[PDB]
């Protein structure tokens, strides 16, 4: 009768907190100081003798020592098209993408919900968030089956969203969770490289230095709004999140879906652009709070690549300490796109607690989350850590 | 300092509500009483005299007139992978779907924003919903620039979603503008048939009957909740929004994005499934509301097919005319997928008003809006009509 009344009391009453972590990934490990040699191997670009010199220098520089990758020498024999440079492989590549994606998915999700220790029935929204595997009904549609959620969740599938992804969700679960009461929302954000792979090519540089870079692995997480006592665990709360588009951007971050795969560009401008667009989203999240200095918080990043960090670090000026998680990341993992920050978030309160710090956010109150990607959007997501 | 307190102050207060409506389409018209010639000519299965006359029977029964196409037999001459049945075409597909999709949108969203009078600087959310062009930056990213949104609108590209679409938004729209004060949202369902248009296969019957349903056309939707008293004028109150994956219907309705465009599958039970399965949803929804009587309330069904319209029609026990209005938009503009549903939206409320009635739902206080898609997936979406 009153949607005036019904609103008031379906709607949730504290902010969206995240209640629980997981995350798995292909048992494949790819050995990154040996990579090149293996890279130029199977493609059969040996005869690119100064191509090939130049990519482990590429590798080398990376700051990243392993990946996990479903893509195999063995199920790159069987596909040729794929090791090609550009050659038409859509179909091959979508029908990896499409059965592996929502496959590890499920893996990372068993161990988040283990975790929280609630039943299935309890998860009312599900955001699932990969770059790619199109079918309809989509991947997630799959991940519901495999994990045998409710018929009645509400879905969200982002596809085709980019690097910056993962403050995306974050943004997204915030509303779910806080708008509704018993909003309990997973979020899985799978990430493989069965697309964006292929062979090399002597005037395509930007899709050489990705070879170097994407990884594979995904990341389940439970939001909710107001934790049951002692039953639920919150880690993490969910302060803000903003995101924005910087001018003059497009060129830098992209790419499209071809019939060779997923095509994409990097331009060498980006730890600038970032630098030098950082501090405002910064002030912009961080003003309202109080907050100046900020290293007094702890941090999570979009691990790109090493030389954004390297420029954000120096730009921000921060100890060197708080970008060692969002690196060690970077380091066993390499770029699973929006995976990463969840991967760094796992990472942070998993230390912190074997730390005896007070806090999930290195014994810190209040942390910050980034996320950066096409068009060159920038998404800040303000976190307050959780204690003990 | 008290994220409990920022909470309070930063959450919308009443119900999401839709402010303002807009819709475009490509300028072409294309008949439907002469659409079976028109299809086998320059798909050249004139031989194919069976299938053809087949096809008309089809499109007669079709229970459409008119459908605006961006294709015409001019682009469909340049590109002769597009009229085959099966062939390479998926960039060609895909540029014509990114450059068009965004185009159209933008034009609906103009209208629009007329309408709700306000400054664009005011939209805070974007969601885009398209069934394909996959770009990064995606189609929204062209949207904000094309239409000068501000440059931190927070964005949510829904791809490849299903005709059920239309209530994913609203679904969606809901918890943003609710949860967030002086959120407004802009809501923007393009379609485009570049992408699902081929050549006729005599084995291939699903896809024959797409080819006489599927049209374009875009819609945009402003919503926000706490409405600015004269300034802005509610139109409906999104009450309530559920979805549901009826069991045993993946292989339904479904299809793949290949290098051969975007293929599809309707199956015949199609109808049935909706019909035996759309009481549960409705009790659900209308249940909680002391609603029995389903002809007491307004109606706005996804036309995805006048079988479906009859078979629900017939099994809740409809008045003809509950369905007058959503029969109407398929006429003159067919299945333009997740835009439909806002097309007899407009279509119900521009009426209403132009009739004299007491409300923009025909005069009445509740209805229902369903989408129907994918996995079967049913969207059924509670409103509560404004006054005079
Ligand atoms: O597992 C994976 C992890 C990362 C990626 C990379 C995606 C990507 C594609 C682009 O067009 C732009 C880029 O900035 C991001 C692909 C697979
Ligand atoms: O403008 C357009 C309007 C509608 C469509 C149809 C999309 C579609 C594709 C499928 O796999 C399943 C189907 O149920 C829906 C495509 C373009």
């Amino acid at each position: 009768v009153s949607v005036s009344g019904i609103r008031k009391v379906q709607r949730a009453e504290g902010p969206a907190t995240v209640l629980a972590i997981g995350t798995a990934n292909p048992p494949n490990c790819v050995d990154q100081s040996t990579y090149a040699d293996y890279y130029f191997r199977v493609t059969n670009s040996e005869h690119m003798t100064d191509l090939k010199k130049k990519f482990q220098r590429i590798c080398e520089r990376t700051q990243i020592k392993n990946r996990h990758m479903y893509l195999t020498e063995e199920i790159l024999k069987e596909n040729p098209n794929m090791c090609a440079y550009k050659a038409p492989s859509l179909d091959a590549r979508e029908d990896m993408m499409i059965r592996e994606v929502p496959r590890v998915g499920k893996e990372a999700a068993t161990k988040a919900i283990k975790e929280w220790g609630q039943p299935m029935s309890k998860i009312t929204h599900l955001i699932f968030c990969t770059t790619s595997g199109v079918a309809l009904p989509g991947v997630d549609y799959e991940l519901i089956v495999l994990l045998g959620l409710d018929p009645s969740v509400k879905r969200y599938m982002m596809y085709h969203q980019g690097c910056f992804a993962g403050g995306t969700v974050l943004r997204l679960a915030k509303d779910l969770a806080e708008n509704n009461k018993d909003a309990r929302v997973l979020i899985v954000c799978s990430e493989n490289t069965s697309v964006t792979f292929r062979g090399p090519s002597e005037t395509d540089m930007d899709s050489l230095v990705g070879q170097a870079l994407f990884a594979d692995g995904a990341a389940a997480i439970i939001i909710g709004s107001d934790p049951v006592p002692e039953v639920e665990n919150p880690l993490f709360e969910i302060v803000s999140t903003d995101q924005q588009l910087v001018p003059n951007s497009h060129g830098a971050i992209g790419g499209l879906l071809r019939e060779v795969g997923l095509t994409f560009y990097l331009n060498k401008s980006v730890p600038d652009i970032i630098s030098q667009n950082i501090n405002d989203a910064l002030s912009k999240a961080f003003d309202p709070l109080g907050i100046s200095d900020y290293n007094s918080i702890f941090w999570i990043a979009h691990p790109g690549g090493r030389a954004i960090l390297d420029q954000v670090e120096e730009k921000v000026n921060l100890k060197p300490e708080k970008m060692k998680a969002t690196r060690d990341v970077l380091s066993n993992y390499g770029n699973m796109s929006s995976a990463c920050v969840f991967f760094i978030m796992d990472l942070m309160r998993k230390k912190s607690l074997e730390a005896g710090l007070k806090t999930t956010g290195e014994g810190l109150d209040w942390g910050v989350l980034f996320g950066f990607g096409p068009g060159l959007t920038i998404e800040t997501v303000v976190l307050r850590s959780m204690a003990i």
